[PDB]
């Protein structure tokens, strides 16, 4: 991570802005952004009962939301989201590719990427100070995309 100071105070002043619309915000619109960009996402998650699905929403954002919050935090040197990012993408390797209707790939994290950068618009910015958001979501997408793909690579097919 590479950010320039301006980068940080306005990725800071922005970020905290956005978890003021809710205890899981903006961690549930980023979700549901990504499902719009690929509903194959939306399906995977919501797998199961409306409950079932719903509890897993829920606890993606909750995780999602202290993983960002600390990530934000800590900009000076993120070793510990860093681990946090990689295991969680690590969760995505299911010994039955379709346990839960689509397989999981990389890609879709491409699509997460893109359904959170858009958000990140929504939330006096410049050009330059927003880059900060596409350097931060590069970076995460990048941490979980290499916990996935490390350990799918690893297991047997
Ligand atoms: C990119 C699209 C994603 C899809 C389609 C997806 C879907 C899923 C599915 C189907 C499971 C297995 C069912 C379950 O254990 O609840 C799972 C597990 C998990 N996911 Fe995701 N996920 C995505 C992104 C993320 C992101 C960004 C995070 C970051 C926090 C994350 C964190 C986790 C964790 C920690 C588990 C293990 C849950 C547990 O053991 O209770 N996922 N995910
Ligand atoms: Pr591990
Ligand atoms: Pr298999
Ligand atoms: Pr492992």
């Amino acid at each position: 991570l590479h950010l320039t100071q301006p980068q940080i105070l306005f990725v800071r002043k922005t970020w905290n802005h956005a978890r003021n619309q809710g205890a899981l915000e903006p961690a549930i619109s980023i979700f549901r952004n990504s499902f719009f960009k690929n509903p194959e996402i939306r399906q995977m998650i919501m797998f199961g009962t409306k409950n079932e699905g719903h509890e897993r929403l829920k606890k993606h954002a909750q995780l999602f939301t202290v993983l960002m919050d600390d990530l934000i935090a800590n900009l000076d040197s993120p070793s510990a989201t860093v681990a946090g990012l990689r295991e969680a993408g690590e969760k995505h390797v299911w010994p039955t590719r379709n346990q839960y209707g689509c397989p999981f790939h990389a890609h879709l994290l491409d699509q997460f990427a893109t359904a959170m950068i858009e958000r990140t618009l929504e939330w006096d910015r410049t050009e330059t100070t927003q880059r900060g958001w596409t350097k931060i979501v590069l970076f995460v997408t990048e941490q979980l995309k290499e916990g996935f793909q490390d350990e799918q690579k690893r297991a047997r097919r």
